[PDB]
């Protein structure tokens, strides 16, 4: 076969990160389908090949494991499926139809990568140990591999959702109300909290629109990404609040503040769930130390970094914990953050 | 002379970090003066030589500057002053008397090191530029050099204050009331704020003693270090609060929470001074970017790290800023953090 040659070829190119503005242009209408096709048939084999080349540079004890070999085989087959469209005529509507179907197949083929990679981390822990050096190398790899996974699925979702034969532009909402996304994630976490604990903290949301007080805070963003981050944080905040008050009756609420500045849109979640000692904070974002015989927090932070944001945790042991999602307020500053190869 | 030989010799030893318990033993009585003397005449030339060896490894464009050469000459003269006591009899009370006087001289000789080192940073910026790589190397050096300065002055202060011919043990208060230290630093910052701005925010302190609610929070610590950190934070919080409300009448207070957990003693300061964009947060701790034609925040963080703590900043642009001082709650966990050589 030619898979090694394709990896070598397309890995010589750097991924081209896109801004929110560029995403809104690719999705502005159905006429852009041909442009999206000619862009993606080149960009997807670049992004695939770059992460596939990094996967081949892993130590032999990692590379030869069934999980890494299984993931590799998926990224080889996906790479080859895109290779078929490099010679096809974009003017043939059938070519465009086949391309969209191929992307859906690729997306589904990789649906179980995150659980498959977690199995590998557990195997490593039991086969070679959970030492700090291993933690750093695994953390470095998975942060980049998961960041690479997010950027590829973003490209695929934008094409398949928009060119299917409007206010939202695929997965992007140009008028995303952050508080509405905050109330959706809470309600879902609450539903689970009531089922498991038969009790749930209330929610308090406050908005600070510095430039235009009292005006609802809106932004251009991917609400599914924002939901994932807030849902993961709400689940942790509710578990901590309920469990730390099992012997008392009062249940402090979870407070959320949504602040809009000149360049930051910040979302702080605050609970009184007893807190975490500083020594144990970084373990919460570690793939290796979070793997036991999930990855919500580390992946949530990658969603935040993906458009030049961040997700940070600050606790006060004996009281509670704060989490801040930092997002870019302006679509001009919202640009893909891709692994530096 | 023999200064290079002494540096080479004593730099082969690792500094011996001390715990709070060990500090309280050296200062438990005046009979320990001889023990403190025999320990310090060996430990001080180890700590001096180790940082002096790192200073000699700086690039030639840094090492040959007047500021670095001036600081070096002080650390050479200080090293040699301790060398004189290596052969003296600890049983001779005169030897002990001379040793204490020598330490006071050494301490005063280095009193202007922090302003002298800042002049060097400014010279570098104008002579070679303010690029990121330079920022990291300078930050790495000064964090270790200033951490090394703190640990040496701690040793000297404990000897000179206790053996001068009790509740507090030198600079250590075994029953330090954190809230009392918080109210002292605020009052001082307030006095300056009223002079410069003719207006100052109020203070609100809340304590959370998780294990024993309502009981005042005490710890073993160096209150002068805690004062320095809180004073620096209060000055920034007051400046931000006042300046961001010059066009309004309400002046939000500065809130402080003092939480005591099983291993952390955490102090959170919260203001509504308009906040800082995430992009600019790290510049606040940078020596190079804080130098303009002071160093309170970076040095404050070193005081926190010195006994295994930390100082972290989290802002919300358009609203305000939080700062958390993390300290170890237990004297057993409060151990000197010295530069890794
Ligand atoms: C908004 C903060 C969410 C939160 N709260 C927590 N409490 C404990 C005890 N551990 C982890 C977490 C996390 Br993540
Ligand atoms: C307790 C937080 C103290 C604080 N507040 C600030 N506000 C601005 C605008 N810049 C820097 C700081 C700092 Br440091
Ligand atoms: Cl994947
Ligand atoms: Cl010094």
């Amino acid at each position: 076969g030619s898979a090694p040659k394709y990896i070598e070829h397309f890995s010589k190119f750097s991924p081209s990160p896109l801004s929110m503005k560029q995403f809104l242009d690719f999705g502005s209408s159905n006429a852009c389908e041909k442009t999206s096709f000619t862009f993606l048939r080149q960009e997807l084999p670049v992004r695939l090949a770059n992460i596939m080349k990094e996967i081949n540079l892993l130590p032999d004890r990692v590379l030869s494991t069934p999980s890494v070999q299984l993931v590799q085989s998926w990224y080889v087959q996906s790479l080859l499926d895109i290779m078929e469209f490099l010679d096809k005529d974009p003017e043939d509507h059938r070519t465009l139809s086949q391309f969209t179907d191929a992307l859906v197949t690729i997306r589904n083929r990789h649906n179980d990568v995150v659980p498959t990679m977690a199995q590998g981390v557990l195997e490593y822990k039991d086969t070679y140990g959970d030492d700090p050096v291993s933690n750093q190398n695994i953390q470095y790899f998975l942060d980049r591999f998961y960041l690479s996974r997010i950027s590829i699925r973003m490209l695929i979702n934008q094409h398949t959702l928009i060119f299917d034969g409007p206010k939202h532009i695929g997965s992007i909402d140009p008028n995303c109300n952050v508080s509405e996304v905050v109330k959706d994630a809470y309600d879902m976490a609450k539903l689970l909290c009531d089922k498991y604990y038969m009790a749930s903290p209330d929610l308090e949301i406050q908005e600070i629109n510095a430039a235009n007080s009292k005006q609802p805070i809106h932004m251009v963003y991917v609400p599914s990404h924002l939901y994932h981050m807030l849902f993961e944080l709400f689940k942790n905040a509710m578990r901590a609040t309920v469990e730390s008050h099992e012997s008392s009756l009062i249940l402090p609420p979870i407070k959320v503040m949504v602040a809009l500045g000149e360049e930051d849109l910040s979302i702080k979640m605050s609970d009184r769930g007893g807190g975490v000692p500083l020594r144990k904070i970084e373990r919460l974002f570690s793939y290796m130390y979070s793997t036991a015989p999930g990855y919500g927090l580390p992946i949530s932070r990658l969603y935040a970094k993906y458009f030049q944001g961040d997700l940070q945790l600050f606790s006060m042991e004996g009281f509670g914990t704060d989490a801040v999602i930092y997002l870019k307020a302006l679509s001009t500053d919202s640009v893909e953050r891709l692994p530096v190869y």
